[PDB]
């Protein structure tokens, strides 16, 4: 609807499937969610985890060169600004296939990138042999008003890693994702824990339907401060858009203890 | 019930009103609880935090000498050696009054104290003023066929807590409450993800009803792993029995870095 009083920030969320290995499909699906979102007045685009490519670790090791990688994050760049709108996307990161990472990055409206972070939290056999492990703390910036940071799928079950961002002054966590296996304590039972034990707001972009030998869960959802969905998908392919409106776990916890006990 | 098969550990959790600054009425309901939890089957009973006293922290630090908190102590040995039945009970630590913090102590069913542990997150500036935090990890123990944790009331809502047991090898955490306010969001959205982001089991045990100028939520509930409830009760008095069935989190997590990023 229009913007409501009292609310200055209107994100938007992309769920779809990707193609694997279809960097121009997948691409021109972005730009229609870039498109559509900004017309519906978001000011920031977050989409699925490695949407580019596809969620095929494997086959992006294999097959996805350097070259064909930058060509995608160029084209995102053009996206940001030829949709005037900010964006967070995933894509495997600049290095050579074998020393690369996956990596999230934000672009503002004009097609800059401000941020840029690499997973942490690798999941499973497949994502292990495929990318190299991020070695550092999620990034914190100012942006709409507020103080942004980025993590990628399975890092946000990690206390661990929201705490990270939360302790750099994070008050809105983007995580770009791609969760298969009907996995429903994810968003149902971790996110909604990560907002409230950091007194933050997330917002979780993932696939939705066949893809890559898996049928992503969907499930995309932007989770305030109380734990409660300010907006929520289920399965189906969607673009979700939601106003952000304008104990002290963050102060009372005793880092130095706790950081020896892990 | 009768003990199913499949399943060899029976436990119990006792959610009362404590009458401030009356431990006799107080130790005579965890006897009574202790008995029923034992004909039952229970072979451990959980009870609240403070119990003995009630959760009146400003007045036990004013009016609570070591002497009345070594009787009371002394007295749940005997209820535990009295009624067969492992307890867990919650009382100001064994120092003066403004050198003492706030604990939990395990007992075996034959009056003997196994482990105890002071709590480390102090609640707001009553607690804080009346009581000292503890400095030590949460023990872990062997009890009946898997390892026992303890941590007390608002320990458990910083992940920092939880992973510190689980990082021992703590399967089953117990814990010890007194929440007011209508609270929802401790049992019904941390304390499952507790369990699931550890991939454990644990019971946390309230006072429910009006005590010493609050009124307590009730909510004591016994999560499994999975972050679903075994076992749970609503805010009138009552005693929780359940029976325990027989992602790597713990793995995967880069303790290495997340000990620098807190």
């Amino acid at each position: 609807g229009l913007v409501p009083r009292g609310s200055h920030m209107r994100i938007a969320l992309m769920q779809h499937t990707a193609r694997p290995l279809d960097p121009q499909h997948n691409l021109d699906l972005i730009d229609d969610a870039a498109a559509r979102a900004s017309e519906q007045g978001a000011q920031l685009l977050l989409t699925p985890e490695l949407f580019g490519f596809g969620y095929v670790p494997s086959q992006i090791c294999a097959q996805v060169s350097a070259e064909q990688v930058d060509a995608a994050r160029s084209r995102l760049r053009g996206i940001a600004r030829d949709r005037g709108i900010a964006l967070v996307w995933s894509l495997p990161g600049p290095e050579g296939p074998e020393q690369r990472g996956i990596t999230a990055e934000l672009a503002d409206e004009h097609g800059e990138v401000l941020a840029s972070y690499q997973k942490v939290q690798l999941y499973g056999p497949e994502e292990k042999a495929a990318f190299v492990p991020g070695e550092q703390p999620p990034p914190v910036l100012s942006w709409g008003g507020r103080q942004l940071s980025l993590l990628v799928a399975y890092d946000v079950e990690f206390p661990e890693m929201v705490r990270a961002a939360a302790a750099r002054g994070a008050q809105l966590v983007l995580v770009p994702t791609a969760l298969a296996g009907d996995e429903t304590s994810v968003p149902g039972i971790l996110l909604p824990a990560r907002a409230v034990e950091n007194g933050i707001t997330l917002a979780y972009a993932n696939h939705c339907g066949p893809e890559g030998g898996l049928v992503f869960d969907g499930g995309s959802v932007v989770v305030g401060p109380a734990g409660q969905p300010l907006g929520e998908l289920g399965v189906e392919p969607g673009l979700l858009v939601v106003d952000l409106p304008d104990a002290d776990y963050l102060q009372d916890r005793r880092a130095e203890l706790h950081r020896n006990w892990l």
